[PDB]
This record gives C-alpha cells, structure tokens and sequence, in this order.
C-alpha cells in the first residue's frame, strides 16, 4: 500500500513564497486522495499493489483495461506529488555540474527560466511543468493532469526522467495567486530546491 | 470581435451558495482572459471571426492548423462562460417539459440528479459537467479543460446541444470550497437556472 510521505518539513517552511494554507491542504486533501484512491483500485492487484509508484508509472498499460486510467491519474498524483514535495526548499543556489549543464542546453540561466515559465504559463487546464533530463540533454516539457513525463510519450505526451517540477494545478496556487499564475510560477524559482535537483541530476536516472 | 458580457445579475447574486468574490473574479479575470486570446487568434481570420462564438466551437476542424488549439480552449471558454452566467439564477423551479424530458429519459430526476453528480465529481482535472439534448434524449456528459459537448466527440469526447452546465475547473470552487467540490456540487442545485435550461430546451437549436 502506498502511505503519504510526511513533508520534509513544515507547512509554513516555503513562507513568504508559497503559502502554509495551500501547502497543507495541498499535502493533506490533494495529496492524500491521490494516496487513497491509488490504493482502492490497487487493492485486487498485489502484483502492482507492491511496485514502486515511480515503477508502477511506466507500466499503465499492463494495467486491466478498467484500471488504467484511475491508475494513472492516482498514481500519477502521488508520484508527482512525492517528488514535488522534496523538490521545494528556500535558500539553495544553482550551481555545479547542474548549472553548467543548464548553460550547455539553454544558453543561460536566464533563457532556461524564460523557457520554463513559458511552457509553465502555457499548460492549459490541469498540469505540470517540468525539466526532464532526455538523452543527456536538459529539456522543458509540460503535462496535463496528474500525468508524469516518466509515463513515456504515447500516454502523457512528454518523456524524459524529471529533475525538478512545479504544480500548476490551480489548488496549487488559487488561494494566494488566484487567476495570477505568473506570479506564482515567479514565486516559485525562489522555493524550487537546486539541492535535489542538483542530487536528481546527479544520479542521472 | 467577441464582448465580454456583462452578467444578468451583480456580484453576489448567487449568495449564499456562490461566493461573490468567485464570481467577480472569474468573470472579470479568467472569462475576460478567455475572451482576449480568442479575439487575438481571431484577428486575421474575418471568416470565422463574423460567427457566433457558438457556431465557430463547431468549426473548429476548418481552422488553420495553428489555429485550432488556441481558439479550441479560448472561444471553447467564451462559449461555456456565457452558457453559464446565463444559466445561473435563484429560485427557478424544474418544471414543465423539461422535467418531464428528465423523468422519462433518466427515470426520475433524482436519477438524473446521481448521474451529473458524479461526471462533475469524477472529471479529473479541469472541465465542465454538462446536461446536453442528443436527438430527442437527454444525458450527462462531461468535457476537459474548455472543451464543449458542441465541438463533437472527435474533439471534446462528447456531442450534443447544452441545456444547462457546471463548471468545475477549481477556479470556480477554491476560494470558497477548496478540495471540497461535492459541496460545490451540492450548492449548484440552488443556483442552476431551470428556466433557461428550459428555454434552452425549447428551441433545441
């Protein structure tokens, strides 16, 4: 069974750049559905229900017909979430082979940003930003719902091993932002964690 | 050009069941914004610009191909926008003809009531929960992000002509009901307009 991961810190530990209301009904409302349902329909399946979640991502299509897509979007949610979590955290710097690798694919810190918030501001509806690491090469994507790039192409319409990602989930931003996405994908380069980025990147799958 | 409406009604209107400070700010901020991107994927094209909003969403197939996506989730959101300002007001009685459409197609209203609960709950992600007429018989349905049971299943995963529907994007619901949308949902029934819904019905067209 999956169990939602306590945070790795408190819900007021990204103030003044996201907010502790947000961060816990975001972790405790959002989060733990994703948990809960997940484990609903896992529980006829103990050959998947004792898979990893990033693991049982890859795999949607091995899923019963019926369960493909409660899978995916629970799943999706817990692992995306899962990831979120421990890739937020104020006072890291971007730097180190991480950054180079930045300047390598995106010419400057400043035009990778620039490409982020686009492809993030551009998500349409429900989704995820994200920088994923493809062939060696650092790239932005984006998906929609719960969906993750570790998914492949042919169901989430992106691939690639995420280094880092932002929720554009409106309950992820409404209550502070509201219609201001902008503001908060802003917001975000202040508590996104360059530490596990750097560490993610670093193990390089 | 496309005209942000004003409403039929102010602000608080839907008080106490749809918080003013939620309507104000998704007529003025995010249909305002729905309205403006439609206009300006619009500008070089007279031809589809001189359609009603309604009639271009069945058009889309016969847009230049870099127009599609855009007027898809933009006109899509100025069409279901002024379908629901419209089909909002207190008081209204289900009655007439249209009850009795309910009734005989779903078996009871209550029947009928069950079914748009759960495709307004169970849209996962951003969208709408729709009552729609296909032929002579009524049925739930329910569109991702601003898609609309008018731009056929090809497009939207769902056909027919909208009587009445439910937003459900979290936009509509945050502020006051956060992760809560069931109570949303419940609150819709209180504020739906049966008497355009019933209007609506009426022409068919």
């Amino acid at each position: 069974s999956y169990t939602l991961p306590s945070l790795p810190y408190a819900y007021d530990a990204l103030e003044p750049h996201f907010d502790k209301q947000t961060m816990e009904i975001h972790h405790t409302k959002h989060h733990q559905t994703y948990v809960n349902n997940a484990n609903a329909a896992l529980e006829s399946l103990p050959e998947f229900a004792n898979l990893p979640v990033e693991e049982l991502i890859t795999k949607l299509d091995q899923l019963p017909a019926d369960k493909k897509t409660v899978l995916r979007n629970n799943a999706g949610g817990h692992a995306n979430h899962s990831l979120f979590w421990k890739g937020l955290k104020k006072g890291t710097t971007l730097q180190g082979d991480l950054k180079a690798a930045i300047e390598r694919d995106f010419g400057s810190v400043d035009n990778f940003k620039a490409e982020f918030e686009k492809a993030a501001a551009s998500r349409f509806g429900s989704g995820w930003a994200w920088l994923v690491l493809k062939g060696d090469k650092l790239a932005v994507v984006s998906t929609a719902n719960q969906d993750s790039p570790l998914m492949g192409e042919a169901i989430s319409g992106a691939s690639g091993f995420p280094i880092m990602g932002l929720d554009v989930w409106e309950h992820a931003y409404y209550l502070k932002f509201q219609n201001r996405r902008p503001d908060y994908i802003k917001e975000f380069w202040n508590v996104v964690n360059w530490d596990e980025a750097a560490a993610r990147f670093a193990a390089k799958k």
